[PDB]
């Protein structure tokens, strides 16, 4: 009921690996219109990445199947109905992510690092609605999150060091935005070395907190271009 | 809706990992009163032991936080505690429900007998898990009666190296040492299991000799961890 009462509920059924219980904890948290601490943020965050992806790793397996399934026409239409099924989730999913991101998140958003953070989670839940959709509204959706990651971009260029995590994780699902969402390797390619490089350049200007997490990241960008340049 | 397409639903539903759809498929297939094939019976066991499953693994983290709490967090982790066990009650009184209103009345096999017999055994288990005071006594008496009724008809029908009285046996074993704290009863029927079927290891065919094999590695493990 309470607001630190719903964090420490939230936190428990983390624990217990209840994220749909977590993420109801945390948007009610979010929908009492403060900001959201750095530890809330994260809560939230943690919440709907692992109840969107569940369905995101389930359309991943159905979609592989009705796809290769060639002369069984019962069977390929039981996989499309519940491949739609799935869908109809997901995207309920991502547009209560979306509305609290443009109702509270975003507009609320005091610092750099958190409206860098909120537009980054909005580029990727239009992503996520990007990789379900047919091909009428593909083209806005795909519009959406390119806008958001956009507005991310240049501010994390803007106010961030370059080994900053949020600034590294967003140029990780943006140079993914364009590899996946726009079939753009060559753009990809070019927004992952430009972030590693000028991270590598900028190595003095990185704290022990943020040590680890930026170095992973960092770490992640080479692993595409190794695998995108193949 | 028919019962090949429900079975084709729940195959789907695996591969997705969607086990709460797979579970209301592989139930409305039993409700239909036709006795369950292996690979039916198998859809429908791999189905309610992930869905209990979560529950069971929820309810030992919250459990656990509620032990060490020294204050509104243990209240809050007693009410979670509760509110997970209430999903999990529900869930084994469903699979208990089908138990005995169609799978063990309709088991035309010794082998199917002891499958449905070894599965009331497992979810009387995970209620016993859960219950206290009143009520467990009760509900351990079931679950070591369906385990009991499940082992005397495997000695007498099923060869020792069979993966169904195996995995009786490890279950029956997990049963003595966690529910009913008897170490030494634990050990005794999962050295006995363990051993007789090493005894008639030439009594394997092809097919079962990997899911027998592993289940006594299990077996072993458990008296190497019991000791
Ligand atoms: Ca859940
Ligand atoms: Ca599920
Ligand atoms: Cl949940
Ligand atoms: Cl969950
Ligand atoms: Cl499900
Ligand atoms: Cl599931």
């Amino acid at each position: 009921m309470d607001k630190n009462e719903l964090v420490q509920k939230a936190k428990l059924a983390e624990q217990a690996e209840r994220y749909d219980d977590m993420a109801a904890c945390m948007k009610s948290v979010t929908e009492q219109g403060a900001e959201l601490s750095n530890e809330e943020r994260n809560l939230l965050s943690v919440a709907y990445k692992n109840v969107v992806g569940a369905r995101r790793s389930s359309w991943r397996v159905v979609s592989s199947i009705e796809q290769k399934t060639e002369g069984a026409e019962k069977k390929q239409q039981m996989a499309r109905e519940y491949r739609e099924k799935i869908e109809t989730e997901l995207r309920d999913i991502c547009n209560d992510v979306l509305s609290l991101l443009e109702k509270f998140l975003i507009p609320n958003a005091s610092q750099a690092e958190s409206k860098v953070f909120y537009l980054k989670m909005k580029g990727d839940y239009y992503r996520y609605l990007a990789e379900v959709a047919a091909g009428d509204d593909k083209k806005g959706i795909v519009d959406q999150s390119q806008q958001a990651y956009q507005e991310a971009f240049e501010i994390s260029k803007k106010e961030m060091q370059p080994t900053h995590p949020i600034r590294l994780g967003l140029a990780l699902n943006f140079s993914v935005f364009y590899y996946e969402i726009l079939n753009s390797p060559e753009k990809a390619c070019s927004l992952a070395k430009t972030a590693f490089d000028e991270a590598i350049a900028e190595l003095d200007t990185l704290s022990e907190e943020s040590y680890k997490d930026s170095t992973l990241i960092m770490q992640l960008l080479r692993d595409n271009l190794t695998l995108w340049t193949s």
